[PDB]
């Protein structure tokens, strides 16, 4: 129905189940935006829109790591560690190399590729402690395998859709990879974490390197903080390429060295988070993190929301349709527009199994 | 020029120290200030060597995350110099200083006053700062070092408003944010906003009788503080977070209780230690309490010199047409000093046992 399509893991999916049954029983309340979005149709009792409607539950423009509670005021923890394995996917027409700021550069014919927003770990909050703290952390310390575990479960079904899709496409698949939950999801561990980012995606892609075989580059970029290296994991080059550290280094929504169109198709990572749609900051019109610039470089608001955006150079960002900005005093995001159009962010919802994907336990 | 820097008499001694350890001893300068000092034709004049150690700042710096804190940009002792160094600047304020799109523009546009103080660097990505060495005791956070930084680093701007307001006949509003408080603390992000509170609380109670005509400071880290209002001898003293307060009137404008007839409205900006006033924004990005109260104001107009042309439409202050005309993309006023050799340098005073000038010893 939509354009977008969400993906979650097994484990995923036995939490969403337990969930549901305590919920089914008696023995959990829900959360206000959870139980808010419920009170909108007409049942209880059926998985898929019970997901459906807890993703819906996501607000446009989310600080996750100052701005929730982690309690019924606004997600509950269940809640919150099951929205924080959900990753979504879609086909996107990149305007421009994906720079911050002003280092944009704008593609003479916009590159058609693919994203796949998925959620990074956690680690900071304004109240008390997370799900994802509480998942990775041994006694205050980051814990390698854990955190490892973490982002296989959150990243191998975005791997093995864009790998069948490669497939299809009698093509290969070239990820760009940002500093993943490096950002200002790692609250105190923001010093130790990229080492651990990094590890964890060789980590991953070493364990499942005979399940991707239509993966062939990954170019990693935490921007700063990791030495430049090139790896051989199986039959794929996993390339670390600080954007600060080697000058010159292609863009996070463009074709990486040893890709083009022709023979690969290029999908690129969002580090995402728990509680907003695939956007977050844009959604309140400023350009900003890696979900903010990559959102507004590409035609992601025009894909989520149905609408027809127009995409300026001379600002890098996709803007919102000259109709709804008509005739209203001063900047107006498209958070406007889809409170305007009381649009909802909901669509397909797929899990993997032991092998492909589905969406039924058994 | 537009701006005027100021700095503490603790910071007068921090830089004759280092001067004289230059002058003839065992301390080489960093790589930025070297290159600022190799432009020149002098050595051993303390006016001047302190404007160009300021000059070896850039237009952009990410101060939380770029910086090595040696010789490869700046020493510590460089570091903990530039850190105290606030600046001053007449500006004219367009719209309230909302970030994103949540901005309102004033219908006409205010004239009021800018300070931006660097707050504590609580955050690097490789070895420890000049102030988590200062202010941390074996990882904890020391309330009166904190207290003594932010003393420091905003009592000459508290007192140079105070003489200003005097001399309009009129009284100061002060706006202020969770300065040093966003990710700017690394570890301490989840501590450091009562401490930023009562920082502020203990400087303006410790310097009460000083700053007689400041009357109203309206301070508003938007989240993590209760709103409250206290009364500090004459002074109102308002914590008024804006995620859970709606309708405040915001940091670019005159708090409950003041307008322009009867207040002068200056606001303090959470500055770093090496980049230029505005910092995000020389790059063209409208964020932060920096970058954003930059762009809602002249400020880059006062820096530069230019006349740039607000735009409605954006919130921000913008490059004159004529240079913005023909180019590609977007285009940052860090271009516009790097094509036209803006360099960041004027007037810097010091404080005394009084008032400030600069005598020195
Ligand atoms: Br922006």
């Amino acid at each position: 129905n939509a354009a977008y399509q969400l993906l979650l893991s097994k484990e995923t999916l036995n939490k969403i189940l337990q969930y549901k049954q305590n919920l089914e029983k008696g023995l959990a309340t829900p959360g206000k935006f959870f139980l808010e979005e419920l009170s909108k149709q007409e049942k209880s009792i059926d998985i898929t829109t019970f997901t459906q409607l807890l993703i819906q539950s996501k607000k446009p423009q989310v600080f996750a790591e100052s701005q929730v509670y982690h309690d019924g005021t606004d997600w509950t923890l269940e809640e919150e560690s099951i929205l924080g394995d959900v990753s979504v996917n879609m086909p996107v027409t990149m305007y421009n190399d994906g720079g911050h700021g002003s280092s944009f550069k704008n593609h003479p014919k916009p590159i058609s590729g693919y994203l796949a927003y998925v959620p990074g770990a956690l680690l900071a909050s304004g109240s008390g402690p997370t799900s994802d703290m509480k998942e990775v952390l041994d006694n205050g310390k980051l814990n390698q395998d854990k955190l490892n575990a973490l982002y296989e479960r959150r990243l191998l079904p975005q791997l093995i859709h864009f790998n069948e899709l490669a497939r299809q496409n009698e093509k290969q698949a070239a990820i760009t990879i940002p500093g993943i939950g490096t950002g200002c999801f790692s609250g105190a561990y923001y010093d130790v974490i990229k080492p651990y980012v990094r590890n964890a995606l060789i980590h991953i892609l070493e364990k499942h390197k005979d399940s991707l075989p239509y993966i062939d580059i990954i170019h990693y970029d935490p921007y700063m903080g990791d030495e430049p290296a090139e790896k051989k994991i199986g039959h794929m080059s996993f390339r670390v390429s600080p954007s600060g550290v080697v000058r010159g280094t292609t863009g996070q929504l463009d074709y990486p060295l040893g890709s083009n169109p022709d023979t690969h198709i290029l999908v690129s990572i969002v580090a995402w988070d728990h509680f907003s749609w695939p956007g977050n900051d844009y959604w309140g019109g400023a350009r900003q993190t890696d979900d903010g610039v990559k959102a507004a470089s590409t035609d992601t608001m025009g894909q989520v929301t149905g609408a027809t955006g127009v995409y300026d150079k001379k600002w890098g960002r996709y803007m919102p349709p000259e109709s709804f900005t008509k005739d209203r005093k001063g900047m107006s995001d498209w958070g406007d527009y889809v409170r305007e159009n009381g649009i909802v962010f909901n669509g397909p919802v797929l899990a993997l199994d032991k092998s492909g994907k589905l969406d039924t336990l058994e």
